[PDB]
């Protein structure tokens, strides 16, 4: 199982070409690589004789392995050897993969499922022989990218002349909210930037980003170099101050022409867009099942006219995929969010685009986590479905940050709390409070993504005791950042909360101890109860004064 259609890390277009010119038997690089680079940088004789040989065939076809190899490292493959490092004389198996994913995404090479192999295409050879810097090579490049949905999607989001950051773009890019397509609330990120030390501002301004923010910056950078978009820093007035984001873009004249024609408002047909099963889901545990489900919905829309979600669900069921209307609706917003045009008029959907033939490989049991996503999408009628994605995100350690921001955002936007997300090693992940309640109270929050079920290690319970007491003592020498100022002075009653995928073990004993030392009440909250409690605030069957009483030094269950 592979994953394509999305690249996260930077590379030179001059290196992309070389990667392509290797599948073309009559190019210089092909010979240069197989006749010089490989026998030189590839020591282990056996693989060395196997690779040049493979590059020696008449009709060239390379398997994933032959191109990417393995890493830890020595030269293990073709791509590795045709591209030198940014200093070895070759690149690793990670950067090799980005380049493979990149060549494939723009359509210069095609993937043959089941054979786990690639070959050059029609436009790839033309790209290969194209003169460097010529007007024709540029032409080939712009046509290639126009068959790439995400690029078309980035262009659609800037069509009105808007000036947006990678975050404002990322939130409406791909299958938004789920793992692999996450975006950091801009407003929340600028806050961390405004109160940061000038020595860390740069890293936060450019390396603090969600998956979709990554893709938006990359795709946006591709379009910039081709003249379809213009990258320029966006500025903001953030009072603790002034801040700016350099990864911002704005459409151009040549970009609107490309979009106009891609929409179908021109005298020429649009460029047929390439879509593959491997692009309909990335870092999702159940990506094999989900990829198929979204693939089959695309198909139905394709061979059909105007349809009602119930008919789509109906057509889907015939294929053996028992889905609920809102899962199908979320799957469609993602298709739209990746570059495909599907008009929605009232209760009817109708695809209006030109997509080519893609193969659904091996044509699968729904996992317990997806069934839970399905249950909550068809149950929580007020909760923006995107939040239900936190149930899976909360089980991945690598996702603390987005978990951080997204949980605080839900508190303020859905529950109705005031306050904000803090984060860092000296501040709690968030500090929220109420206004106008019978008893206005404050809350100290800490979140944590963990796989399996948090038992609340004494280490994290240790870090929370520090926040609760610092809000009691409030000494500027102990903590010069006086974070507690976030709270209104009138507030005197505080609570502490730990939020995670789900809890198990003797977490209660930790709560009993912290309550005894600080005298404050606290609790633990599973992400699913966070959502359940937020849909109640909205349904009207739960109040912020009822939450107050939930802190009983145990687990909260609404």
């Amino acid at each position: 199982i592979r994953t394509f259609g999305w690249v996260q890390n930077p590379g030179k277009f001059e290196n992309l070409k070389r990667v392509v010119q290797v599948f073309d038997r009559n190019s210089k690089v092909h010979n240069e690589v197989k006749n010089i680079k490989i026998p030189t940088l590839v020591k282990e004789s056996k693989i060395q004789k196997e690779l040049v040989a493979i590059m020696n065939q008449h009709d060239l076809i390379y398997t994933y392995k032959e191109l990417v190899g393995t890493g830890t490292a020595p030269c293990d493959a073709i791509i590795q050897a045709t591209i030198a490092d940014q200093g070895k004389g070759y690149i690793d198996n990670w950067s090799s993969d980005g380049f493979l994913r990149w060549a494939h995404a723009l359509g210069f090479i095609e993937y043959i499922n089941k054979s786990d192999s690639f070959v050059i295409t029609d436009v790839g050879l033309a790209y290969s022989k194209s003169a460097d810097g010529s007007a024709i090579e540029k032409e080939i490049l712009i046509e290639a990218i126009s068959s790439y949905p995400p690029a078309i999607r980035i262009l659609t989001l800037l069509e009105d002349g808007q000036h947006l950051t990678k975050f404002d773009l990322g939130k409406n890019l791909g299958f938004s909210g789920e793992s692999g397509f996450t975006s950091l609330p801009e407003g929340i990120l600028l806050d961390t930037l405004a109160n940061a030390m000038p020595k860390d501002k740069g890293e936060i301004r450019n390396n603090w980003e969600g998956s979709s923010d990554k893709y938006a910056r990359m795709i946006g950078g591709w379009l910039d170099k081709l003249g379809l978009v213009k990258q320029g820093k966006k500025e903001f007035i953030i009072p603790t101050n002034k801040e700016f984001i350099s990864h911002a873009f704005k459409i151009t004249g040549e970009g609107l022409k490309v979009l106009r024609r891609a929409k179908g408002s021109t005298k020429f047909t649009r460029v047929p867009k390439r879509v593959y099963w491997e692009m309909l889901a990335t870092n999702l545990t159940d990506k094999e099942y989900v990829r198929t489900r979204r693939a089959l919905i695309l198909e139905i829309l394709i061979k059909a006219g105007s349809l009602k979600i119930e008919q789509i669900q109906d057509n889907l069921k015939k294929l053996g995929f028992d889905e609920v209307i809102e899962t199908i609706e979320n799957d469609i917003k993602g298709l739209i969010n990746t570059g495909i045009f599907i008009e929605i008029k009232g209760r009817f959907y109708q695809l209006k685009d030109h997509i080519l033939q893609f193969v659904i490989p091996n044509r699968l049991v729904k996992s317990e986590l997806e069934e839970k996503k399905s249950e909550l999408r068809h149950k929580l009628k007020y909760v923006p479905h995107e939040y239900i994605e936190l149930i899976e995100i909360a089980r991945n350690s690598t996702q603390d940050r987005i978990l951080e921001m997204k949980v605080m955002e839900f508190f303020m936007k859905v529950y109705g709390y005031r306050g904000k997300h803090l984060g860092g090693s000296r501040k709690p992940d968030g500090a929220i409070y109420t206004v106008g309640s019978p008893i206005d109270y404050g809350v100290i929050v800490d979140t944590k993504a963990y796989s399996g079920g948090y038992n609340l290690p004494i280490g994290q319970a240790d870090e929370m005791q520090r926040y609760v007491e610092e809000n009691q003592t409030r000494n500027k020498h102990i903590n010069p950042n006086e974070w507690w100022k976030v709270y209104p002075s009138s507030v005197t009653e505080f609570k502490f909360l730990f939020v995670s995928g789900h809890f198990k073990g003797n977490y209660k004993a930790q709560l009993t101890r912290l309550n005894h030392i600080t005298n404050c009440n606290g609790a633990v909250l599973s992400v699913e109860e966070l959502l359940i409690g937020g849909e109640m605030i909205k349904a009207g069957t739960l109040t912020l004064e009822e939450v107050r009483r939930k802190f009983n030094n145990g687990e909260i269950n609404f």
